[PDB]
């Protein structure tokens, strides 16, 4: 399992634009195009990343490569932020992946705000970290997801994406 596998869980695969959990325009693997009510709006959007005429579909190589971006910008913001950085740069490798998906989820701004949860992850109290993250609105709107990604960060495995 790795950090491509976990967000694919976790996000899906659809070709045409979709509404995600938020009721915000997507594509791909969770590709956010605009918080805007505007399917046309969505559209230039899409036409914009893809950079062509697409009417609303792309293909699987396609999505995949929104993915890459997305996931590298997940990780380039991460290091740019100075309350994300420290937290990541004192975890494993499994316990990063569970934070690039938050920030992937919710963008880097909102996570790095739960001064609490990052702390706890810090001081690798885990237990308590886990706790403290399921206090959290992203919790009880996605509780299947946030119950995966915090038993990654209590655990220090993949536990959770076993089976899916």
């Amino acid at each position: 399992m790795n950090i491509f596998e976990m967000l694919r869980i976790d996000e899906g695969l659809r070709l045409k634009i979709y509404k995600d959990t938020e009721g915000y325009y997507t594509i791909g693997i969770g590709h956010l195009l605009t918080k805007s009510p505007s399917l046309n709006a969505a559209k230039c959007e899409l036409d914009k990343a893809i950079g062509r005429n697409t009417n609303g579909v792309i293909t699987k190589d396609e999505a995949e490569k929104l993915f890459c971006q997305d996931v590298d910008a997940a990780v380039r913001g991460i290091l740019r932020n100075a309350k994300l950085k420290p937290v990541y740069d004192s975890l494993d490798c499994v316990r990063r992946a569970a934070l690039i998906n938050m920030v992937f989820q919710m963008g880097e701004t909102g996570v790095a705000g739960f001064c609490n949860s990052l702390r706890m992850l810090q001081q690798k109290r885990w237990d308590e970290a886990a706790v403290n993250l399921a206090k959290s609105r992203w919790y009880n709107q996605t509780p299947n997801r946030a119950k995966r990604v915090i038993t990654t960060f209590r655990t220090g495995t993949w536990d959770a994406y076993k089976n899916l």
